[PDB]
C-alpha cells in the first residue's frame, strides 16, 4: 500500500460549516466516520488499504473535531446537525451512493444517516456501537442515571466545562490514556471532587498498535480544539431523543456488517450483548449480516485490529 | 351522516394527550388540519369517507382544540409534530394509512412522508405543496427579505405579540376563514355559503379555551426546523401524492409556487405526484369551501390503492 504523504487533505463547506476531508484512491467511495475523542486519522490504516484495492477512501474530521469547524453553541451538535453535515458531504463528492464505515459516535451518526437517507448508502460496516432503538418511555440520560447512577461517564459529561476540567486538569497524555484503556464494563467515575484513579498511576506504556507519532498527531489537534466539540455530542442525547420521536419502532433497511471487540466498553455494558444475541438487533436491522466479535480486542478496534478491520470492510463491500 | 355519530376520545401519543375524532370502519384515512383550525375542519370529509367504507380519523394537532398544548415554544418543531403523528398511527394498530392534510397539517404530512414513507399508502395534499429545503437562506429570513417586517409570519415570531394583536376571538377566526385577499398577508400595527355561525361558534369556543399560541408556535419554529432538516436537502418524496389547491390560495399565488408546479419541479421532488388539481374560484380553505369536491377527490384517489 501507500504512504500517509499520498493522502490528500482539503476543506469543503457542508451544511454551513467548513469541513476537513482526507482522501485517497479512485473508485466507489468508502466514507469513514470517526468517534470520540478521535479524528480522520483514526482511519489511517483503512484509508491506505481500501485505496490500494481500488476504492476512493474518504474520511472527514466530524463537526467540532480536528481541522473541521467547531460551532460555539451546544445546540449546534444535535444528531440532526451531524447527519445533515454528512449528507451535505456525500452530495459534495459527486456520487449517488457511498459505502459507509463508522465507529463509536460516528457509527451513531451513521445509523441515523441510514435511517434518514438510506438511498445514499449501499452498505454499512458498523464498528463498536450497534443500532439503538428509541425508548419512548424514558430519556436516555435519565435511564443511564437510573441504571448506573450520577457517576456514569455520560451523566458526568452533561454539565458544560466539568469533563473538560476533569481531563485537562497535557492533552496528549489524556488522549493516550483514553485510547489505551482496556477496562471492560460501564465507565463509572469516582464521586465529584475525587481524583480519577489515573492521576495516581504512571501513564501506561503504548500498546503495539499505537505509536508516539500517533499520540503526537492526536495531541496537536486536540491541543487547539479541546474536547468540547466532541463532548457536545453527548450533551445533546436528551434533545436528540425528543427530535427523533418519528423513528420510534423504525427499521434500518441498509445491509450492515457489525464488528466489535469483546472487551469493548459498549459490548460489555448492560443490554448490548443481550440486544445482539436475543435477535433484537436483527429485528431492527433486517439486513444485518453475521456479527463479528473480535477476541481480545477493546473499544478502538479500527486501530487495535487495523488489518483485520480493513479486511472485513473489503470482504463485505466487494459483495455489492 | 350526523355529527353526533362521530366518536371522540383521548390517546397518549409521543408524550402528550391528543384528542381524536373518528367515524366508520375500514382502511384508515387520517386527516391533519392547519392554522387556525381543528379536527372540526374535516367534518364533511369525515362523514363522507366513513359513508364510503373507510375509517376516517382526525385529531386536534398539538397545541389545538382538546389536544394538550405544551407550554415551551421549542416543543413545536417539525420533529415533535411528526413524532406525534407517527405515534398516533402506531396506536391505531394498522400498518398503513391514507393521509389527507391541509395548511400546516400538509407540512407535517410532507415530512411524515419523508421520515416514514412506509406508513403512508398515499397522500392527498391540500394547499401547501412540497417545499425543497433552501440551504442558502433560512425561511423566515427569506420572508423578511421578500416581504419586510409586517409580513404575517415575521410578525408571528416574537412571543406574545401576535396573541396581543389578535386579542372576541371568534370574529378573529371568522375574518381568517372568510379571507380571499390576494398576495403576501401583511399585518398593520357576512358569511359565505359554506361557513355557518354555528361553525364559527364551535371554532370560537375551542380557541377561546386554547388561544392561538399553540398554532403560532409552529411558525416560531420555522428557522429551527430548517436547521434540523438539513439531512433532507434534495430528498425526494416516495409516496403517491394527489395535490389539490384553490386558485385563490395565497400559497398558490405566492412568488414562484405556480412556477414550481408548472415547470415540473414539483414532479421532480415528488416523482409519484399525480395530476395537480386547481379548483377555480376557491381560496385557501378548500376542504371547507369545496367540501363535496374534496371528499370525492379523496375517494377517487385512494380507491386506486
Amino acid at each position: 500500500r501507500g504512504s500517509m504523504e499520498e493522502i490528500e487533505h482539503r476543506t469543503v463547506e457542508v451544511n454551513g460549516i467548513k469541513m476537513h476531508v482526507a482522501e485517497k484512491g479512485e473508485g466507489p467511495v468508502v466514507l469513514f466516520l470517526h468517534g470520540f475523542p478521535e479524528l480522520w486519522y483514526s482511519w489511517r490504516h483503512q484509508i491506505l488499504a481500501l485505496s490500494s484495492r481500488g476504492y476512493r477512501a474518504v474520511a472527514p474530521d466530524l463537526r467540532g473535531y480536528g481541522d473541521t469547524e467547531a460551532p460555539e453553541s451546544i445546540s449546534s451538535y444535535t444528531i440532526m446537525h451531524l447527519v445533515g453535515d454528512i449528507v451535505a458531504l456525500i452530495d459534495s463528492l459527486g456520487v449517488g451512493q457511498v459505502f459507509l464505515v463508522a465507529h463509536d459516535w460516528g457509527a451513531i451518526v451513521g445509523w441515523y444517516l441510514c435511517l434518514f437517507r438510506p438511498e445514499k448508502i449501499k452498505a454499512y460496516v458498523c464498528l463498536s456501537v450497534p443500532f439503538m432503538p428509541r425508548n419512548p418511555k424514558v430519556r436516555p440520560v435519565d435511564a443511564m442515571r437510573a441504571l448506573y447512577g450520577d457517576d456514569y461517564y455520560i451523566c458526568r459529561f452533561q454539565e458544560p466545562g466539568k469533563a473538560e476540567a476533569l481531563y485537562g486538569s497535557n492533552i496528549g497524555e489524556v488522549i493516550k490514556s483514553i485510547l489505551t484503556n482496556r477496562r471492560p464494563g460501564p465507565p463509572i467515575l469516582p464521586k465529584e471532587g475525587v481524583a480519577l484513579p489515573s492521576g495516581s498511576l504512571p501513564s501506561r506504556p503504548l500498546p503495539s498498535w499505537l505509536s508516539e507519532e500517533d499520540v503526537t498527531y492526536y495531541a496537536s489537534k486536540f491541543s487547539k480544539t479541546g474536547l468540547t466539540g466532541g463532548l457536545n455530542y453527548y450533551r445533546n442525547l436528551n434533545l436528540n431523543w425528543e427530535l427523533t420521536a418519528a423513528w420510534t419502532g423504525a427499521k434500518v433497511k441498509v445491509p450492515v456488517k457489525f464488528i466489535t471487540g469483546d472487551l469493548d466498553v459498549v459490548y460489555t455494558s448492560l443490554g448490548i450483548k443481550d440486544y445482539i444475541d436475543s435477535g433484537a438487533f436483527k429485528r431492527d436491522v433486517p439486513y444485518l449480516e453475521e456479527v463479528v466479535v473480535q477476541e481480545g480486542v477493546a473499544h478502538f478496534n479500527n486501530q487495535e485490529a487495523a488489518e483485520d478491520i480493513s479486511n472485513h470492510i473489503y470482504e463485505f463491500i466487494k459483495k455489492f
